[PDB]
């Protein structure tokens, strides 16, 4: 509807796949080459479904900060026959707050979904489903089941992936450029 | 929920891309060759529908019996295709709603679905300096363009997006009596 949605759409149309694990269907952001991200609670194993195709997982790494605290991001390398457009230049280098973000989801249940979530706070620490978690972004929108893995963008920046909510607020794990140095 | 199925079913058969002098708008076809578009689209004698030059036979800028703007223009189009009749999904009365979806369809934003959630019967709004009635309101914390879109709940087509103030978004109510 506006330039925020434009950037979100451009990310969705080229840099997402539908990932299925034993714990459900997730929006999954491809970052570069055969490397994607997904919430750690998806419990990625040795095999994953990518757009309903059985795919071997070459590597998966649940990220933690240097205090050994959960970040809720898993980086997956897929045995896929095609690379993603390299979007690493759209990742922020530092922890930050943002104005006017969009949360975008694409699953069987929620195809082509885009939500203007407004201001995003650098929230920091969250007890997420009982697990201490760092580098959380917060937005005041009542997100729901089915949105985990959804991409949070501003114009020109891909800043996080949706990992949870409390009914009134939604929460995303930060994406930082430094996670995807090769 | 089934809200998303409903929004897609309305989009697929009843939503077309309309282009006026002002650019592109999501247009809802209601029945026969009758459709609606925001009044601010400035519909002329000719309009493009899915990139086809189309004569507009009639255009009515709706006002209520207080003689107040409603910001809906009803158009009758000179085209062969007939819209699937959806008048039975239009509310009879003014109401509040939960769990609404706004569905956008332009050349730039094809098939885009925006869950807006809770929708209030807001009522009176000074829209661009024009007093307007029968406005629905939802959170919309962005500055959107003009193109608008169709607002649905499960089982109902309730309004078309007509504007916003950067925090809130506003739709004009669709009522069954407008098309009787």
């Amino acid at each position: 509807m506006g330039p925020g949605f434009d950037f979100a759409q451009a990310i969705m149309k080229k840099n997402t796949v539908i990932a299925r694990t034993e714990k459900g269907e997730f929006t999954m952001l491809g970052v570069y080459d055969r490397v994607a991200v997904i919430p750690t609670h998806a419990s990625v194993g040795e095999i994953i479904y990518i757009n309903d195709v059985e795919t071997r997982v070459l590597d998966a790494c649940a990220l933690r900060d240097l205090t050994d605290t959960n970040l809720e991001i898993t980086i997956v390398k897929l045995d896929r026959n095609q690379k993603f457009r390299d979007i690493r230049h759209f990742l922020p280098r530092c922890e930050d707050d943002y104005n006017d973000a969009v949360l975008s989801v694409h699953t069987s249940k929620f195809p082509n979904m885009y939500i203007p979530v407004g201001q995003v706070t650098n929230y920091g620490f969250l007890n997420l489903g009982g697990t201490p978690t760092h580098r959380i972004l917060m937005y005041n929108f009542p997100t729901r089941a089915g949105q985990c893995g959804g991409v949070v963008t501003t114009t020109g920046k891909v800043i996080g992936i949706h990992v949870g909510g409390n009914g009134a607020q939604g929460f995303a794990a930060m994406l930082l450029h430094s996670y995807f140095t090769d």
